[PDB]
């Protein structure tokens, strides 16, 4: 198209984190990606939940959790990012690479098991949210 994203940007009132700000580290020895370079991972979550309500719903993504995705791909806030698209095409991209590079082996996700990820996969950005809504924060902490 002519352009993509927003020029507008939106946050929430209520601040990120806690007033008690804590230190941080990371490390890299490569990574294993779907072939992207421009799409990268942040961390993993202890145990994405969804709630659905339903007895073979609950218990169906969660027989097949064990085969899905522990992280996600993503860019920095940057202080330039729609708060929706960053978990919207996280979760988009991640459930694209994972679900070809599982049955690229021999593997197989039929729509239940891609719904769940949606959910799933998409919960795990909303936490990396909070990871690199730091990030901006650091600098702009107001």
């Amino acid at each position: 198209g002519q352009g993509g994203g927003t020029h507008s940007q939106w946050n929430k009132p209520s601040k990120p984190k806690t007033n008690m700000k804590h230190m941080a580290g990371a490390a890299a020895a490569g990574a294993v990606v779907g072939g992207l370079g421009g799409y990268m991972l942040g961390s993993a979550m202890s145990r994405p939940i969804i709630h659905f309500g339903s007895d073979y719903e609950d218990r169906y993504y969660r027989e097949n959790m064990h085969r899905y995705p522990n992280q996600v791909y993503y860019r920095p806030m940057d202080e330039y990012s729609n708060q929706n698209n960053f978990v919207h095409d996280c979760v988009n991209i991640t459930i694209k690479q994972h679900t070809v590079t599982t049955t690229t082996k021999g593997e197989n996700f039929t729509e239940t098991d891609v719904k769940m990820m949606e959910r799933v996969v998409e919960q795990m950005c909303i936490t990396q949210y909070e990871r690199e809504s730091q990030a901006y924060y650091q600098r702009g902490s107001s």
